[PDB]
This record gives C-alpha cells, sequence and structure tokens, in this order.
C-alpha cells in the first residue's frame, strides 16, 4: 500500500545496466577541460591546456580573468587586477564583503541589496560561526576564485540554442567557477537590459544577498556547506553537461510501442530513492530557476544540495521546446528538511555514489521544463499536450543506446506545482514519452496516496488492454474534443481518467 505496480527491485539502475564507456576524449561535440591521459581515481585532475588560453567572443564564456575584461578607469583598466585587489583584503564585518564585491561592480552599488548577507552574518550566525566564515571559509573561497586562470585553462563554449554538445570538467574547476559566481565576478551577466546574455540565466550570486526572506539563511547555509567542503579538500571527480536537441519527434497518434513498466509510490523522493536512475529536474527554461534569487521548490532545492548543477547557468542558453540538459556526475553535499517556505539545511551529506570510468558520480539528472499553465483547460489543447510529450521524450531518449542499457526514469509531479499542471494528465504524458523512449517509470507522488492509486489503476487498465502509445494519445485528443474544446467553463464536466475508462470500456 505504500507503493504499487512493479517492485522497485525489478527496475534498471546505473552503473550496473549501462554500456561500457568509450575512452573519454575531446572532439567537435565534446569539450573536455582536463588531461584524459592523466585521469586517475583519487587524484585531482590536471587541467588541459597547461597554461591559460583565452577566448572573448560570442561562442564562449567571458571569463573574469580575461585580459579583455576591462573597466573604464578616461582610460581602460584590468578588471581582473581590480578583483584581485578588492578580494584579497581581510574581512571581519559583512560591510567589508559588500564593499569588496562592489569595487568591480560600481554600476550596481545602488541597485544590489546585501541585506540578507548582512543579516546572515550579523543576525543569524553565532559569533564562532561568523568567525569561521570570515577567518576560514571566505578567504579560502577568494583563493580558489583567484586561481581561476590556473584551474580553468581552456575556453568554455556556450551551450547555445540548437547545439548538440557536451562539456566535461572537473569538480575542482566547477568550485573555482562557483566561487567566482559567489563574488559576482562574471562580466556581462548583470545588466537588466543586456543583449548577449539576455537568453541565459543569472550566474552571479548578488540576488542571494538581497532582502529579508527567512529562507536566505537556509540557502546560504546550504551553499557555505558546499564551499567549506570543496575548499578544505579538493574534489577529484568530473561532471558532464550535455545539451540535447531532437529534430524528429514521433508521430504520436501512430506510435505502436506498448506501455512500459511503472512503480508508483507516495513515499520517498527522486533524489534519495532514485539512485542509478535518470532523475528528472522540474526545470525552468532558464535552468536552475530562482536558485540564486528567491526560488525554493524542486529545482532550486536540487541545485542547492548538488551545487555543481548551478554552473550549468554559466553556459546553458534558455531551453527551446525541443531541448533539454543532461548533467552526469553532480555530487550531493547537503541534506535538507521541508520544502519551499519550510526548507531548512539539516547537515553535511557524504555522497556514497560510485563513480563511472570517467570519474563521474553515477548520478544522472535531466532538466526538462514543463509549460506554465495559467488556466486549467489550456493544457489539454493538442499542441500543448504534444509539446509536453516531445519535451519529456527529448529528456528520456538516448539516441543509439539500446533499451536494456537504459535505467528507469525517476520522476514525479512534473509541472504540477509552481507551473499549474494537472498531475493525472502529466503522469500519462510522462508514461507515453517513457514508452516511446523504451524506459520504465518510477513515479514519486510526494505524499499523495490517492494520486498513487489513480496513476497505478490507469496504467494497469491500459496495459492489460494492450493499448499502444498511439491508442492512448488518441484518447487524450478525444477528451480535448468532447470535454475541453467547446467548454466555456474553467473546468470540464468530466475528469480525464473517468473519461478514459468510459471511452475504452464503451467501444
Ligand atoms: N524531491 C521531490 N521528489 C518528488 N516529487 C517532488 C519533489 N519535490 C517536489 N515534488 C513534487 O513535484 C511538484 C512540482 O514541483 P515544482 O518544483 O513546483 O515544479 P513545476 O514543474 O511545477 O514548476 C517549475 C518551476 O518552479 C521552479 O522555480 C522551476 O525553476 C520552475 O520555474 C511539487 O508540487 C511536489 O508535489
Amino acid at each position: 500500500k505504500k507503493w504499487l505496480g512493479t517492485p522497485i527491485e525489478e527496475m534498471r539502475r546505473m552503473p550496473r545496466c549501462g554500456i561500457r564507456l568509450p575512452l573519454l576524449r575531446p572532439s567537435a561535440n565534446h569539450t573536455v577541460t582536463i588531461r584524459v591521459d592523466l585521469l586517475r581515481a583519487g587524484e585531482v585532475p590536471k587541467p588541459f591546456p597547461t597554461h591559460y588560453k583565452d577566448l572573448w567572443d560570442n561562442k564562449h564564456v567571458k571569463m573574469p580573468c580575461s585580459e579583455q575584461n576591462l573597466y573604464p578607469v578616461r582610460t581602460a583598466g584590468s578588471r581582473w587586477e581590480l578583483i584581485q585587489t578588492a578580494l584579497l583584503n581581510k574581512f571581519t564585518r559583512p560591510q567589508n564583503l559588500k564593499d569588496a564585491i562592489l569595487k568591480y561592480n560600481v554600476a550596481y552599488s545602488k541597485k544590489w541589496d546585501f541585506t540578507a548577507l548582512i543579516d546572515f552574518w550579523d543576525k543569524v550566525l553565532e559569533e564562532a560561526e561568523a568567525q569561521h566564515l570570515y577567518q576560514s571559509i571566505l578567504p579560502d573561497m577568494v583563493k580558489i576564485a583567484l586561481c581561476l586562470p590556473n584551474i580553468c585553462t581552456q575556453p568554455i563554449p556556450l551551450l547555445a540554442a540548437a547545439m548538440n554538445h557536451s562539456i566535461t570538467m572537473s569538480q575542482e574547476q566547477i568550485a573555482s567557477l562557483l566561487a567566482n559566481a559567489f563574488f559576482c565576478t562574471f562580466p556581462r551577466r548583470n545588466a537588466k537590459m543586456k543583449s548577449e546574455y539576455s537568453s541565459y540565466p543569472d550566474i552571479n550570486f548578488n540576488r542571494l544577498f538581497e532582502g529579508r526572506s527567512s529562507r536566505k539563511p537556509e540557502k546560504l547555509k546550504t551553499l557555505f556547506c558546499y564551499f567549506r567542503r570543496v575548499t578544505a579538500a579538493a574534489p577529484t571527480g568530473l561532471v558532464t553537461f550535455t545539451r540535447q536537441s531532437l529534430e524528429d519527434f514521433p508521430e504520436w497518434e501512430r506510435c505502436e510501442k506498448p506501455l512500459t513498466r511503472l512503480h508508483v509510490t507516495y513515499e520517498g523522493t527522486i533524489e534519495e530513492n532514485g539512485q542509478g536512475m535518470l532523475q528528472v529536474d522540474f526545470a525552468n527554461r532558464f535552468v536552475g530557476g530562482g536558485v540564486t534569487s528567491a526560488g525554493l521548490v524542486q529545482e532550486e532545492i536540487r541545485f542547492l544540495i548538488n551545487p555543481e548543477l548551478i554552473i550549468s547557468r554559466l553556459f546553458t542558453e534558455v531551453l527551446d521546446h525541443n531541448e533539454c540538459l543532461i548533467i552526469t556526475g553532480t555530487e550531493q553535499y547537503s541534506e535538507y528538511t521541508g520544502y519551499a517556505e519550510t526548507y531548512r539545511w539539516s547537515r553535511s551529506h557524504e555522497d556514497g555514489s560510485e563513480r563511472d570510468d570517467w570519474q563521474r558520480r553515477c548520478t544522472e539528472i535531466v532538466a526538462i521544463d514543463a509549460l506554465h499553465f495559467r488556466r486549467y483547460l489550456d493544457q489539454f489543447v493538442p499542441e500543448k499536450m504534444r509539446r509536453e510529450l516531445n519535451k519529456a521524450y527529448c529528456g528520456f531518449l538516448r539516441p543509439g543506446v539500446s533499451s536494456e542499457n537504459l535505467s528507469a526514469v525517476a520522476t514525479g509531479n512534473w509541472g504540477c506545482g509552481a507551473f499549474g499542471g494537472d498531475a493525472r494528465l502529466k503522469a500519462l504524458i510522462q508514461i507515453l514519452a517513457a514508452a516511446a523512449a523504451e524506459r520504465d517509470v518510477v513515479y514519486f507522488t510526494f505524499g499523495d496516496s490517492e494520486l498513487m492509486r489513480d496513476i497505478y489503476s490507469m496504467h494497469i487498465f491500459l496495459t492489460e488492454r494492450k493499448l499502444t502509445v498511439g491508442d492512448v494519445y488518441k484518447l487524450l485528443l478525444r477528451y480535448y474534443n468532447e470535454e475541453c474544446r467547446n467548454c466555456s467553463t474553467p473546468g470540464p464536466d468530466i475528469k480525464l481518467y473517468p473519461f478514459i475508462y468510459h471511452a475504452v470500456e464503451s467501444c
């Protein structure tokens, strides 16, 4: 009664069900920022190339340490030198850190509020904790940030719209980049009226420091736990970020594949109970959502407990309808309680995930953004349903991997919270997309036992009647036509699942 359907023990998991990884190597579609010949378990990766190479152009990250990162001083000065002078001062009071960050962000000295930072340091932390923050954690964060040019020696390409491309970098490289984001050093990522990066998420952390939300101290404690850990002892693994764009989507009405298997449960979570499975991130199209600002639901929580996810925001352009982002190897650094306005940092987490042959933790997460529905009936429009199917399919599909090497998809109430979707429709949409990609589904209803029973009952009804993906999608089209298209009322007369049962049983 806590779970229904296929036992979870019968589902596929990594590393055990994967194909042997090819040799890690750079190519036209795979950027690798470390020495693959020198990659060894338990050893910090050596950057490749050995010495910094800079690109300052429209296809790459604009690094803070670039010699083309200038500031009008009536003449040009080196912003990297300015950052060095600003950050290498000792901090004893939160005003010190604010003044430091603003030295190289002068145009934002009246726009960026630091109230949350000041309050965290002065009004949440005990004296000993504040002292540890400014005597140890912050100066260590400064040093790894300022080592950037020795750590990230290779230009990082932007994962731009329509690119099918991967970047594999070390956890150490990510820590240095994230310390930079914390100190707000990334240029051209700040103007509200910016052109080049308007289609990219926020990366600099300035909005984490604003206002008086009671959740800011919990975000900051979660992030400082990470920074403490990665500056005290350099992490040794790698992380891969892959942008995936599909060209041909299924003719859904015509799909003759059968449904796959389902485990559905009202207990557990994606991140704890989906080990070795493709874990779904219920994303915003600007990946990470409000992680560095006010957001604190499913995506922001995952980005906080696995902060290596946050660096996706540096190089991942806003997802189009046919796109996703697949992140392999992020490490869990914190545990938490609650959710949204009750979210709290609990303690440091020791990740026991095994690493694959590329020294990546065996944790695969896919960012797929649902549509945000403002009116209930909107989501039943065929175009919108087909959009959600194609999005999930893109997230689930692994071109040229066979089904027996695909783990189950660990998912849940995608789009049915901040984004207003109907869980029962979305559940069926995910089940169809999983079918077409030939993966099983492990579905966590996050405490809703009725929804568990309902998803289970519908799935077994459809499976026992041998209804194909196409048969089911056609029933969704019928529901729209009979109950939604000509409905002038906000909510239809008959619900989806009852409609389906009656339509199938009536034929
Ligand atoms: N750990 C979890 N495991 C399983 N299910 C979960 C978990 N956490 C939450 N749920 C369930 O999943 C439901 C939906 O989680 P939501 O986070 O609202 O995702 P959306 O797709 O609707 O909104 C995405 C936007 O919100 C963010 O800001 C993004 O950046 C986007 O801007 C919850 O109501 C729970 O029932």
